């Protein structure tokens, strides 16, 4: 079990759920961090923005994606072709030199549509990619189903009361997380990987349906799956009813409000692009 100073010792026996992080915003662009990996020095959850296209419209290829901020162009990032891939194996290679890690959660903020079958970009195509630089480090929504005696396709209201397993349990996973502009790209990746999936899908929340009904802009069967809620700093109130339903809320945009405000609106994720300058008690990892 790892033990650097910024993740509170009583982290490691609490539920995933329970525990609340500072996490980076956008922290693969190079104004963040000088490298991608530098940033586990300081926390366990990084985000990578991913296009399909090399600009808006064009210089895609199959079974890959790009990463950068704008639309365009190409790789713009702080990866070691530094592609998605390039960033997904600097995760997989710093979790493989640090054994017994805190659980690494990659929120991958996709900013194009899926392809189809052709083009070699669908939500198939992703997963396959995701096991394959991964293999089995993965903790994907069966697990968690699995975890709670429920369906994968009713995590969404089966969470209610429930517990995640603990930091403890996790030790080395990587938790990967599906966030977009639009619901319905989240609704599409579900609905082609049902309980297969290896990415946690999680939606833009403003309002209970996003987290306990049917969710804006996604079909009911969709919606079932939802373990893990997306708000940005306008819609942070339903961070509480995330906790409340055991799904793993991020807020994003929420920058001058402190990590222990934070953790006092019950976020488990907290969103910073300045994210080593946080800290409460001098954790930047703890039970709320
Ligand atoms: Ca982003």
């Amino acid at each position: 079990q790892e033990s650097p100073a910024f993740i509170d010792p009583a982290s490691w026996n609490t539920p995933f759920n329970g525990i609340a992080q500072v996490a980076c915003h956008n922290c693969y662009e190079k104004q963040y961090a000088n490298t991608f990996s530098s940033v586990l020095d300081s926390v366990r959850t990084l985000e990578l923005d991913f296009w399909d296209q090399r600009d808006a419209v064009s210089g895609g290829s199959p079974h890959h994606w790009f990463v950068r901020h704008n639309p365009g162009s190409g790789n713009d990032n702080n990866c070691t072709k530094n592609d998605l891939e390039a960033c997904l194996n600097d995760v997989k290679n710093w979790s493989d030199k640090h054994p017994g890690h805190f659980p690494i959660t990659l929120i991958l903020d996709k900013k194009q549509g899926w392809s189809k079958e052709s083009s070699g970009r669908t939500p198939k195509d992703f997963d396959e990619l995701v096991a394959r630089v991964f293999q089995g480090k993965l903790f994907t929504p069966q697990d968690l189903a699995t975890h709670i005696g429920s369906g994968a396709g009713a995590l969404q209201g089966n969470l209610k009361g429930k517990s995640w397993p603990t930091a403890n349990d996790l030790q080395g996973k990587v938790l990967l997380v599906l966030n977009h502009s639009e619901n319905q790209k989240l609704s599409q990746y579900a609905e082609a990987r049902t309980s297969k999936a290896k990415v946690f899908i999680s939606p833009v929340t403003n309002g209970q349906n996003d987290i306990s009904g049917k969710v804006s802009g996604m079909s009911s069967q969709s919606s079932g799956y939802v373990a893990m809620n997306n708000m940005g700093k306008g819609d942070k109130s339903w961070a509480k009813q995330a906790f409340a339903y055991s799904h793993i809320g991020r807020v994003w945009g929420d920058d001058e409000v402190s990590f222990a405000q934070h953790i006092n609106q019950k976020i488990n994720l907290s969103a910073y692009y300045r994210f080593a300058a946080q800290s409460a008690g001098g954790y930047r990892i703890r039970p709320f």
